């Protein structure tokens, strides 16, 4: 009849329909612990609290849902703060509850407690809150969650003292909330999604990009129906390019990043249709270079700051994408009147070829292995049925060239933080997310940033994870390396270099597969073995270091 | 060709369309005044920044557009705190702009710096950021009241250094925006939009509660049409209550405090459609005493964590409140036939007669003039033309008991802030757009509230504006000294009498007309008066205290 | 046996010594207000929070004691925030206590709540803290109180929620700390103080700054014993200045600010020892023109940021002013081997009659009164009976020159914040203190900051205080209006005009006495006449805006 605070909080997240939690144990938050194992919840208990963070970004971007970080008091929760700004500036939606010190006995310089952490996490979450009565929980943690997943997504901390956790209350008198709250996100009035689809109409050269918030909706049928129906080449960033995947080929942009060349070919867009995809670092900022300034814009961001922030535009809807692109979709539908654009969805296509073609003639693994050799080989496994997590720098930077002619089922790169080693985690909770999908989690990362969380072996092997992580061995921290090179000189280098560890070495002391690899061939044959076991896997490549990607330059 | 920061500040705010600044001269911010000047932008400076942030509260409010408050650095913006805590919890769309310290000299003990006034107004901005370059500020500008504007409506503060203000760039080196954001907000899916629709015809006593949202895009048209076709008596909070003067008679509820009499009649309503309307202090929280328990319950609110907040909801829908009228308007007009609903809208209208006719039986002037009675005098001038502005507790709870049957232009009373003395700034901004718009406002305030900002009748006089403060004198905080007589006890009373002051003075002394009443007969004679000049005025009310409206007691 | 949380509140405060409280009246705080009445604890209500907070500074100031304001939830706080921001610059020692929203029903959108007040405080505080439970509240009170009262001396705000002041808990239980906190500060190191007094013999031309820590300890008559024996001339900032009127007449050096005249008679500082005495606005920043970069600079600060911040010094300790002066005072007690000093004694005192008999010739009342002739008014009637408070701009440059050649018991003027409107506030708690030690306070502000706080002359009447507040009326925002004139032009005057108002016929209004003078003989007679009576007085003088202050163009 009495039940504790955190039985609370774990009836509540059934509720709302959370099948898993990623954490590491605290006794702040033990309560949480305990009911999860008396309702079958599974809590991925991690080696690192940012770990457990990442993972639940991961498992949010990778399945499309909520993901739940379970923190403890005090270190937990600063360990957890890299993922909180993580998927504050990539816009995923991930409850992260933490521990704190007992409402009772505030101010006593006692454990793990005399930090604010509400304070520290309300300059990069959605809504930063501690609970402060035991009858509070369980919709406070629904509105939360409210919040998270509600358009743009984000973080939300939910603060709970271990007083207001390991509190009794009677379980008949406090009430359980739904998680109402539709599915359906609010589209643009008709007049606007007209005047949109007018300028759409009588454009010589249209694009469509999309962003995040188009894949946290993922509204795969309704896309291909807009798609199919006015015949738009479709561009994405990093986070929008899963929703590609669906697609037919010739309507296949790919990334935005190959907009570049588009303007010395005489080719650039005539009209820019950006859905979710924001103006900054992925989208070349306000400098015209990718989205013309010469070009009408037509933006849809749930975010009015958005609505050309960088750059003039043309029309400026603040809407649900998942919402526009069914209404866009359900116009279209009666339509049927829509001009050929072959011609530019060849071009598109031509321009993009062009481009691969021109990095594949100018590498060479005649010495040591090319990191675009090495990235070649994980595209001919990439489809559907699989989920690619890149990290490094270099390293994501060489894998971005071949990841806009495969369709993968998840593309989860770098966002606006870039913060080196949140990779690890990240493909940990999308291979979870992965298990239901049926589909197998690829983590590309950097022989620097894989020492971020390399503890995490462990957790795949005792979680039986069957995450395979590539590490693109340049002996050092590349592209850092590579900006003292040429913005300093040859000689001035320092602090970026590591040329000691057997990354493998230390896989295997942790129990998983470890492959060490110096050629395409070796490579090859390891990239197919790891795919071939349901095991944890790491394949540590030798890749030279000198050859530099079009994308660092620009 | 060189131009101030300041200039390029009023350029922005001039393509962004506002006309009318409020706020208080300080030469961190003299480059803005400098350049008003110029393009004969009238700048109501005030006697107090509190006032002319309010001012551009009652502005926003009363015009349905933006407010722009400009203060100084350090005691200016210190003194702006209140407004920006108001339109905070009220969703009103200010623009607050501020000067600091010269980023150069930074950390250099000088005048009007050494504070963080960003830090200070983030817990309660939608927006709150520090200008780093004089380059930035037309794009920044734009952005803020892209902010501010976007739903749900709220303030946003743009700091701006006298270092970057004073700074002169070429003109045609940075290009000032459009403000290039939809007027038209997002609406709801056409299936949520069905299934409340499909709830609304299957309901019994259907209700339909009004929010601050629905004020600030003013559907009305849409609104008229969408109640006209359904049959739906419609209820509102203090800020929805202007939206319900063009709907016809029968279909009007008044506020929405009227539903508390509701169930002891066994008329409790069986489905209530929120549009705007939060759960909290105007709803009556989470009790169940205005929107029931048992009722089916459909929230419109562009916050998700907004939906179902303290009870559980039939449908929660994140949209727009103005998209979603118009949306509803558009879908009711081509639709079936909707049942009758006259006996239920005859049942609405009589409670509410019941409720006012239950009061006016047990108010009696005897001995001295009874808040109701007062509160009738100004119902009979009250129309379209009129906007009506309360403060002043045990006041503006008795004002309310004749506002439902009555049809202002505009009702600006307490939100949740509930701070006595915001009504004189508050009035002050909303004459200024009365002015515009041809109508005439009317301040209702306590003789505690009015001292706050009582040198407001100078800006007044100065300004030629024909404001009309009534005073109603009960010579104490009266609700404060009703609470330590109800809780605590008869000889109790303590630091809540205010007995001395002629106010009526006060405003003669700057120049205004000042009355001094004490009956309907004498009260009704100065009000006419007063009314009939165009003239700022003073009515001071010697009003009984021992009255307990209704509304204090729930 | 069951006691409230406010009832703890002010049995805590009374252990501490608290003898007067400031603010006004909330529900939210009336057990706070009760628990004062049964205590016989008096709490002088005001018309405004701002005004209550300003008076909890100026009874501090001119106590030298602990100030304590009282706000109640939302509103209340949010109007003290420009007295904590005041404090928070000039150091000065308050409790903020403020009311909150209950803990239980948080997150309800409820009446007065919803507004982090602790966040708001955070970057103006030297601890801002929400109080979780009513068992902490006299330990919390204590610990508060202890961050206040030491060095450097600074508000706190203490957050209070409904609830927990409401709460009745056992009184046998909970235990009422003593204020167990050493009055003596810490002293430098016997080898600082040593080279600092080796310096010092060595001198040619030392010379003593005292800042406001100096006048927070008052250690008097340590501070004469040490200028007696060593007869080093001392200069102090405005908060400082009362701290010289115990001092031999040839020791005087006064303001700071004549110090500005030495470097062209040749006469720069050779040493200047800095006591409690920031480098910024007061000290002419790192300018040199007041502090010279030639000089040797030992300072003495709290605060080890402070210590040499703008200018390199020779030497930095950090300990007490108050303990300090007493250590400089004890081992120059038995030293009695100093230089005599006597013709660099005489030199300060030409030097600053030099600069007094400039401006006294170039003043002249002919046509207008002159603002130098009315400041000479004032300074007759200034001794250490007398605390003068000022505001205004114009009005306090002009009055700093006279300020320097009398002893006055208290002068408490602008701090950094600089803000305008202060000084009603600060004088009507200066004169609750100044009542204890049998003193007079005068106001002297401009027409403009006069208008922030004008109703505070009914707290003046009500509670009797005996206050005269001098109008200096120029007619307008005079500083910012010459800042107009003198930057911008001539005929680029805006917003700072204030051709309007009868501010003695408001104070008359509110029972106050209304001088109205405009002419040196008429103003002396009615400052006469208000100093005769034990009545709240206003005195509006007539005073020319043209004439230019040596303070203003430096
Ligand atoms: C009472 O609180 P407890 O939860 O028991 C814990 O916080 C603790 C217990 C006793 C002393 C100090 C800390 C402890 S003790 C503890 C286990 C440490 O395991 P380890 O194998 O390192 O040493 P040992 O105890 O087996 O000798 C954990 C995970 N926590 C929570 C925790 C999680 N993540 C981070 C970053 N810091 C933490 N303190
Ligand atoms: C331009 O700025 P840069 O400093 O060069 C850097 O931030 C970056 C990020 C994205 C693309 C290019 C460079 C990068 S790139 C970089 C090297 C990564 O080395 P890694 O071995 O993982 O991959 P690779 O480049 O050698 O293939 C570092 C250390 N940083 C700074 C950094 C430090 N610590 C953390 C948590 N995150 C970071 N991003
Ligand atoms: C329940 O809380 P209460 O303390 O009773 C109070 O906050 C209140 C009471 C009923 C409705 C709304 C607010 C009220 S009501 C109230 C008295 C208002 O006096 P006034 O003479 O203005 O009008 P009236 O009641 O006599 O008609 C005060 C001082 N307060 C606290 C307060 C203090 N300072 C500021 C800036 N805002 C405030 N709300
Ligand atoms: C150099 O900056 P300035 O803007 O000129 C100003 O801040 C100032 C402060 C100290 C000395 C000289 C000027 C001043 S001086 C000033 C005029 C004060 O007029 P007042 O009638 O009170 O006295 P006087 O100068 O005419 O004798 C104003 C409005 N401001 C800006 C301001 C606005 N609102 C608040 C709460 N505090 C402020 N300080
Ligand atoms: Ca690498
Ligand atoms: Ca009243
Ligand atoms: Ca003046």
């Amino acid at each position: 009849a009495m039940i504790t605070g955190g039985e609370l909080v774990v009836r509540t997240l059934i509720k709302a329909g959370v099948e898993h939690l990623f954490g590491l144990h605290g006794s702040h938050i033990d309560t949480i612990f305990q009911a999860c194992l008396d309702h079958d919840v599974p809590i991925i208990d991690t080696r690192h609290e940012a770990a457990a963070g990442h993972a639940a970004e991961g498992y949010a971007r990778a399945g499309a849902k909520l993901g739940v970080a379970l923190v403890t008091a005090g270190g937990g929760f600063t360990n957890a703060v890299t993922p909180i700004a993580n998927a504050w500036l990539d816009r995923t939606p991930v409850l992260f509850l933490t521990g704190s010190g007992a409402l009772r006995d505030d101010e006593t310089n006692t454990l793990q407690a005399g930090i604010d952490q509400v304070a520290m996490a309300a300059p990069i979450t959605k809504w930063a809150h501690r609970v402060m009565a035991t009858e509070h929980i369980p919709r406070l943690v629904m509105q939360a969650i409210r919040a998270a997943l509600s358009a743009p997504r984000g973080p939300v901390l939910l603060d709970l003292p271990w007083d207001i956790l390991m509190n009794q209350i009677d379980e008949d008198s406090v009430i359980i909330p739904d998680l109402v709250l539709s599915a359906h996100g609010a589209r643009p009035d008709p007049a606007d999604l007209d005047q949109a689809l007018a300028l759409l109409r009588k454009a010589e050269r249209p694009v469509i990009v999309l962003g995040s918030e188009a894949s946290r909706t993922a509204r795969k049928t309704a896309l291909s129906a807009f798609v199919a129906a006015t015949g738009v080449p479709v561009f994405a960033d990093y986070e929008g390019l899963s929703m590609l995947s669906g697609l037919p080929d010739a309507m296949r942009g790919g990334l935005v990043q190959n907009l570049y060349s588009f303007a010395k070919a005489d080719a650039a867009p005539d009209l820019v249709l950006m859905l979710g995809a924001r103006f900054g670092l992925n989208t070349g900022h306000g400098s015209g270079q990718l989205i013309p300034h010469s070009a009408q814009v037509i933006q849809v961001d749930p975010d009015a700051c958005e609505l050309g922030r960088l750059q003039g535009i043309a029309l400026g809807i603040v809407a649900d994408v998942g919402g526009t692109i069914e209404a866009l979709a359900q116009a279209t539908a009666q339509d049927a009147a829509w001009p050929d654009r072959g011609d530019w969805c060849a071009k598109v296509t031509d321009l993009a070829q062009e481009r691969y073609a021109s990095i594949a003639a100018k590498s060479s693994s005649e010495h040591a292995l090319h990191p675009f050799h090495a990235s070649q080989v994980i595209a001919k496994h990439v489809d559907a049925g699989v989920t690619v997590v890149a990290d490094g720098a270099l390293t994501y930077l060489w894998l971005s060239e071949v990841m806009s002619r495969v369709k993968p089922g998840g593309f989860l790169c770098h966002g606006y933080l870039g913060s080196m080693g949140v990779g690890f985690g990240t493909a940990l909770g999308a291979q979870v997310a992965d298990l239901e999908a049926g589909r197998r989690t690829i983590l590309v990362t950097g022989d620097g940033s894989v020492g971020y969380s390399i503890g995490e072996f462990d957790t795949l092997v005792r979680k039986q994870l069957p995450l395979i992580v590539i590490i693109m061995n340049n002996q050092s921290w590349g592209a850092t390396l590579h900006f003292q090179q040429l913005a300093v000189g040859p000689n001035r280098v320092t602090g970026t270099r590591l040329e000691n560890g057997s990354y493998h070495g230390v896989a295997a002391a942790f129990g998983a597969d470890g492959y060490h690899v110096d050629s395409v061939e070796s490579f090859s044959a390891a990239l197919a073995q790891a795919l071939a076991h349901n095991r944890p896997a790491c394949i540590n490549v030798a890749v030279a270091l000198d050859p530099i990607p079009p994308e660092e330059l620009i």
